[PDB]
């Protein structure tokens, strides 16, 4: 009867320090690898908890596998679905003008595409009271892009938080609880060794607003504070 | 891809429904007939499904029919394994005292060595955390035997009931989630015109069972709505 997380990209990153995070606050973790990364470090957190946290795969591009998962977890139920997947573009220092085509269409399947399939999906696992979250970034806010860089990246995080709002918009005036969550810029590889904040500077954080966040109705772009972020 | 159940035993009766009942699910079956009755209502389920449902053959009772699916399925990881094939002893009505020893080994071998040795030799196809069923009876719990009848079959029940105990005190370490099913009196060639239960009001709740088992290690003596079973 524990309450369940559904954390879909917990293999490394803040996606496993999530899982780490939310075992240690006496919840059950139901984690997402994918197939190809052989062994990462969500399979060694399984094994300090075996009984509380379960590995599932999802490559979250592949439509047949979100529906896969939909169908092995049919039978389950989880207070919050969060979607942490996310990657950046090869060269990030490439402008929009200088990126290849395919490193444009991949990383706006990826980034912005592919989360949106799985939170419409998988959004009949959670109640309908209850939450919802998909970790985008600061940098997909436009009104706070000031300074470019990350070109490509920023955009896909920019479509993504359009997405989600349209969805939201189809929830209106229901119970359901939605967030968009900028973590700051942390120290995984993602981030680089010249991020501002250690992982447990951001996810104690994330996970304090993602469990307040639980009962209040409708979308909201928060950081790993509970600042709201400018869309 | 899909979640796939191995499900042994699936020609008719319960196994066929659930084999159907999976199928609803978004799941795909592997399913087990023998090959010696010719066609099968799975047939013809296979019909409607024929990129979902497989038909395998296997008389459970033949060890090197056992091995030879093991062969055949190599490289195969299955979600669930489940043995659903079980019968029962000509005259039903005879005593212990009475019935022959021929029908005694015959029953013994066909619903409680056999549904074993099937668990034993392809519990390696299933993941370490994934789920294995036998469907059982409520007519094998001991403590509930207050009123007698059927007694052979009670006997072969209660043994497999007690042989499964013994293979999950060997997984007792692992992630494995094993279940023992008592489907209800459900008519069925088996359960007679007599009975209590349509397959559709048994069946149903048997998979929801099944699904919501996935996840949860150790062995439980479930019935079709979910109720635990005195041993
Ligand atoms: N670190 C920061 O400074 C920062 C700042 C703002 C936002 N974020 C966001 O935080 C999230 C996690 O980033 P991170 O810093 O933890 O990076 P990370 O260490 O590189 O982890 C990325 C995670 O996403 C998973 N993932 C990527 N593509 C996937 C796919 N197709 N299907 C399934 N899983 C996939 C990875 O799985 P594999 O192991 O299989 O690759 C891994 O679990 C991303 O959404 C990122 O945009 C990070
Ligand atoms: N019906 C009930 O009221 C009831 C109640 C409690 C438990 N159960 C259990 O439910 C299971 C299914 O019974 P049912 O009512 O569906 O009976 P059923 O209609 O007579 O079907 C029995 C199934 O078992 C298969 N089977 C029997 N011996 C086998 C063997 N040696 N190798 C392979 N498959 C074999 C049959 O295959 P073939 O087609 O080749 O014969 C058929 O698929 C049994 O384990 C039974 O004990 C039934
Ligand atoms: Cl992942
Ligand atoms: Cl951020
Ligand atoms: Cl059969
Ligand atoms: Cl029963």
């Amino acid at each position: 009867p524990r309450p369940t997380i559904l954390l879909v990209g917990a293999s490394r990153g803040l996606g496993h320090a999530m899982a780490a995070e939310f075992l240690k606050r006496g919840w059950d973790v139901v984690g997402t690898v994918r197939a190809d990364r052989g062994r990462t470090p969500l399979h060694a957190l399984a094994e300090a908890y075996p009984d509380r946290l379960r590995i599932e795969t999802l490559d979250i591009t592949q439509p047949e596998q979100i529906r896969a998962l939909a169908a092995r977890l049919s039978g389950r139920v989880f207070d919050i679905l969060f979607v942490n997947a996310g990657t950046t573009n090869p060269d990030p220092t490439q402008t929009i003008g200088e990126v290849s085509t395919d490193d444009f269409v991949d990383l706006m399947i990826t980034n912005a595409l592919s989360p949106m399939r799985v939170v419409e999906t998988l959004a009949g696992l959670v109640p309908r009271d209850g939450l919802i979250g998909i970790m985008s970034s600061g940098q997909g806010s436009i009104a706070d892009n000031e300074s470019g860089q990350r070109e490509l990246y920023r955009g896909s995080k920019a479509a993504l938080n359009q997405f989600m709002r349209s969805f939201a918009a189809r929830h209106a005036q229901t119970p359901l609880a939605m967030v968009l969550i900028a973590p700051g810029w942390v120290r995984t590889e993602l981030g680089g060794p010249d991020a501002r904040l250690s992982i447990d500077e951001s996810v104690p954080g994330v996970v304090d607003v993602l469990l307040a966040k639980r009962g209040r109705a409708g979308l909201e772009y928060l950081d790993y504070r509970g600042r709201t972020v400018r869309w």
